């Protein structure tokens, strides 16, 4: 009918082939508006009630929660969303949507180290680990998160010695970002690593045979299988209060979530789709099924806290 416009913090080449099609079926215009998460979260604020922002669309709980404590996003209630969205990958009130989901995994050199050696995130505090462990930095979204489900499933004090162990037992300080980790392992600097799936769907599906080549050397193993399951996070968007377009913002939100955005995006992003029975991407489906930490992700947006406290704490640079 008219437009929305659309404040993203998340950047694919690829996005505005998707967002076509959602005009196509609707008519809506979509105004794209670019920008670092929290720069896109403070300019709403100071926009105040003439803001123009219909939908936020972020990466992480962390930054999803953030934007809900801050009374960014309004109550949104939706069949479509209800049913296709699982329950613990939206927030219970209606305040934002997960629609793509990644799971942060143990990636590890297949020349160096058996599958049968691992078991759960737990584990990797062992002294067996100690010099063969790499991860990125303690101020990344990805990691704090995972710290904060630990938290959640184990309670502060035993995460504390986890973290210690885990801490000590890093080969090098934290440098790089995932696909650095990923690289390194892959060369051997290091046995193993933890990343998120997705990055190494984005080698294993390269035109260059190089990258590719980087991804053969490393497995992909999903940790806590006899337990709660791996540890998952995702993409999310949320209506503003103040939008000016409510109703084209909703319909946008259920168009990410229908199955054509969900095919599109598994197969073009390489993440896990939020809608059950979207086939994957071919180098994803290779790393096999998993069960998934069904914890109300909501939950860990408290724990995210002492999951910082806890990191530092432990020496995690």
């Amino acid at each position: 009918q008219q437009e929305i416009n659309l404040y993203s913090s998340r950047h694919y080449n690829t996005d505005n082939e998707l967002y076509a099609k959602f005009t196509a079926e609707t008519g809506i215009k979509v105004n794209l508006i670019e920008g670092k998460a929290d720069e896109l979260l403070e300019r709403i604020k100071s926009e105040g009630a003439n803001s123009p922002a219909d939908v936020l669309l972020t990466v992480d709980l962390a930054r999803l929660w953030r934007a809900e404590e801050d009374g960014i996003f309004q109550p949104v209630q939706s069949e479509i969303l209800e049913t296709n969205v699982p329950e613990y990958l939206r927030s219970p009130d209606g305040m934002w949507f997960g629609f793509t989901k990644r799971a942060r995994v143990i990636m590890y050199n297949k020349g160096k180290v058996k599958p049968e050696e691992l078991s759960t995130y737990e584990e990797l505090a062992d002294p067996k680990w100690k010099g063969r462990v790499i991860i990125r930095s303690s101020s990344n979204e990805y990691n704090q998160s995972l710290v904060a489900s630990l938290v959640v499933a184990d309670g502060e004090e035993s995460t504390l010695a986890w973290a210690k162990g885990f801490v000590s037992n890093f080969a090098r300080e934290p440098q790089g970002n995932d696909t650095a980790q990923i690289e390194a392992v892959s060369s051997g600097e290091a046995d193993l690593t933890l990343a998120n799936t997705y990055y190494m769907g984005r080698l294993l599906e390269s035109e260059d045979p190089a990258q590719k080549a980087i991804a053969e050397n490393v497995g992909v193993f999903f940790p806590n299988q006899e337990g709660r399951g791996t540890h998952v996070n995702v993409s999310g968007v949320g209506v503003v209060k103040t939008a000016p377009n409510r109703e084209g913002a909703v319909k946008f939100i259920e168009f990410l979530v229908s199955e054509p955005a969900q095919a599109f995006l598994a197969q073009n992003n390489y993440e896990y789709p939020v809608l059950a029975g979207v086939p994957l991407n071919k180098s994803v489906a290779s790393f096999g099924e998993f069960k998934s930490d069904t914890t109300s992700l909501d939950k860990l947006g408290p724990a995210l806290a002492p999951a910082t406290k806890i990191m530092n704490e432990a020496g995690w640079k």
